[PDB]
């Protein structure tokens, strides 16, 4: 435990944290810049290397933290995130699709993990998630039922919006958000199915009512 | 109570319920695939056969439950649903409209009945319904008053959106959801009726205020 | 007080009320019908006379109520409404504009006055109005300030939406409701005024924040 | 305290305040008319003259208040506003941009300062601001992360909406307000990026959930 505690002193050290938070904010500022074609035609490679540096440093740091915690680590939501967020950043710039190449910017999310209050907020938000799964389940069931009916009621003449179980899923979500649901979807639809309003108005009521209730439940049970 | 009790311990059995819930999730998955033209051609008839089976099994099951409960059953909302939902699934594939054929997917709602907690949610939600009928009535009255005025104020030059008492009902509901209410309806309407904004702004106010007051009456009462 | 109390017995009588509520619902049903060109080409005049009858009866009834209450009447919000709602219905079908001819249907609103619970609801809703005048004032001030700035910043090149203090008032309200504020108004506007987003985003924040607060105040102060 | 106290009893006087509030509502009305080209031509110069007068009077008044308070004044938010608001009104009509010329109508905001209750409202509102900076920070971080990813995922083929870190910022805010988010942006985007819905639906979820959780944290804490 000499080398160990010698490390634990660095890892648990203040300098360490602040230093990582420093690279987060420094790297974060560099990715908004590496966004400019112009800037990349100047300080282009600079930013590229600096990004390679930061990631190395972050791998070292992720390793050091594994020593000091080991099993305790792979049971920490926050460390697990930082783990997978750096691994993605590790996948070679080439091969497969550029998703990984873009998901890379997900590292700036470590400024939520590497900073309390942010952790508190995020924790507080998520705390509610579990209490809504009963409703979130009821909803997804509802959506599935209707998406199926819409695919087989309008997918024929309106393939763009309902030709597929998934196309219907997307359209029904757009209707839920109320986004041009009438001018954009139901009016056109009615030019062929005069009673389509019988399918959609009720759908907008249930989904709305639930959403509203879902919130009134949270507010109400507390105070 | 010889044959009766034999029937009851089965109907009232754990196996029974779970077996019914299993057919729900199986038929449910099957109707999702039955949505695919490809699968329709590559695994169709079997799916068609499976559906007929499920419904048969459900009729047997619905009968067994009326034995074990009789008059108790017809007074249970949850069973009444399961009743009418399977009945709809009974009407022959042909004849009349295909809605009865598309309405069958409504059986997947038995998973709300056959599963507690789901029952609780749906119960919790509906519990509020009656506590809003006063407002829901006031609103519907409001809508009727305005739908009539708009039909006779704009239906002449704007048949599509207000030519009928019901077309006005639809448009006013769209205005309530605030969907394209200005670019879509009022701006165009004003190209002919410069003061039309005198009709719609107040309407959007009343309807909005009431909606909000409605939700505020709900959570406030809780704390 | 013999003839008087003899009247007061009729006016305060149950039969009376129910009888007026009967004509309300009967007349209300007739105005939704008198909405159909077809129906008016059949039972056309019938409905016309029946509407004349109802209004006469309502004038008698309004007179009888003045006797029984006198000064107490012109201090009753509900009676005052019924008063002005019938007077409008009294103005000759001809002369001036058809507004009066259409405002006529405002009488069906007497089913809110002529029925408790409806009265309660409406009373409960309005109860809050006075407590929001401080905010409603702040808002209108805000709107006036911005409507002025927008008229003089965009009315030049965008006269349809801001060429007038009032055109700007309408557009700013549409922006508040968030109705195609971006695609419809700001994007187009930015094709000429690159920083227009500096005027509108802040406007959407203030207006939104306030609206939200305005409600959180109500909810919160109670329980 | 000879000249000082003479100055104070005037500045601290009822007359003074009311006189200032009177000029606000007068100048306020005047700027509404100054909005009319007709009035501009039919009553213009007088209006122009009146405005110069008002501002002079307000400078005198702003000076008198710094005497009576001195260092106390510069530490008062309400007076600081009135200060900077009149200063802007001082910059010569010409030179630079006309914004300083349009920003003058911001003086009508002194009616929020010069009138209590208005001060209270604005104070009550702002009181909450600090109690949300944790979330407002988390959100802005979120927006930055996504604005960067979208600029490099769609800015190439969709310059208008995502070609710049800031164009993406604008579009993502529009998506947040849910304005044309589907018909307007995602549907079109999918014509090239079929999985783009994987980016936007989750974004609309996080942003929505947080917004709601935000308002729920506010009223709950109150009861």
């Amino acid at each position: 435990s000499h080398m160990y505690l010698r490390i634990t002193n660095i890892v648990e050290s203040s300098f360490f944290t602040k230093f990582i938070i420093y690279l987060i904010v420094l790297n974060g500022i560099t990715m908004g810049l590496e966004t400019s074609k112009t800037f990349m035609q100047s300080f282009g490679v600079y930013t590229t290397l600096f990004n390679q540096i930061v990631i190395t440093i972050f791998t070292i740091e992720i390793i050091l933290r594994i020593y000091v915690h080991r099993i305790s680590f792979f049971k920490d939501p926050w460390s697990l995130f930082d783990f997978f967020v750096v691994a993605i950043s590790l996948v070679p710039t080439s091969s497969g699709f550029e998703i990984l190449r873009v998901l890379r910017v997900l590292r700036l999310f470590r400024l939520v993990t590497a900073v309390p209050q942010m952790r508190k907020i995020v924790s507080a938000l998520i705390s509610v998630i579990p209490g809504m799964l009963s409703v979130i389940a009821l909803m997804t069931l509802f959506f599935y039922i209707f998406a199926i009916m819409a695919t087989q009621l309008f997918g024929e003449r309106f393939p763009e919006w309902f030709g597929t179980l998934g196309e219907s899923f997307y359209t029904l979500f757009q209707v839920m958000t109320l986004e041009s649901w009438s001018m954009g979807i139901v009016r056109p639809l009615m030019e062929v199915y005069p009673y389509a309003w019988v399918f959609f108005i009720p759908f907008i009521f249930v989904v709305t009512f639930v959403m509203i209730n879902l919130v009134v439940a949270i507010i109400v049970d507390a105070c």
